[PDB]
């Protein structure tokens, strides 16, 4: 589990601002510049969930759903979120965002013991 915690790392790295409420397009640009989704290509979508981070891991102990791909491990919530969408220009590593903040249902996979959230599903 050197492996759970690297992928709970990538999680928290990719997907988790606790005390942002809810970003402008000038959050989303420097967010996904500096959770590293733009050095090489810029990721199309993405989302920060703003949550404390025991409150995001109390998802994983929901009932289990499928997740997109038809694993079982995906679970339910209600989050507060900032959407991040690129604008279709911007070039790389200058990656350039949209962004849409509201409190949505999320969709995440859980793994480990604890079990934590280890993927954004939708």
């Amino acid at each position: 589990a050197a492996m759970q915690d690297r992928m709970y790392q990538r999680f928290l790295r990719q997907h988790v601002d606790p005390d942002a409420t809810g970003g402008n397009d000038a959050y989303c640009n420097l967010m996904m510049q500096r959770r590293k989704m733009t050095s090489h290509y810029c990721k199309r979508f993405n989302t920060f969930i703003h949550e404390d981070i025991w409150n995001i891991r109390s998802i994983c102990s929901t009932s289990n759903i499928q997740c997109k791909n038809g694993q079982m491990n995906c679970h339910e919530g209600v989050v507060k979120v900032t959407d991040c969408r690129e604008t279709g220009s911007s070039r790389a590593p200058n990656c350039r965002y949209r962004a849409m903040a509201s409190t949505r249902r999320v969709v995440i996979a859980c793994e480990g013991n604890p079990e934590v959230p280890v993927h954004f599903d939708k």
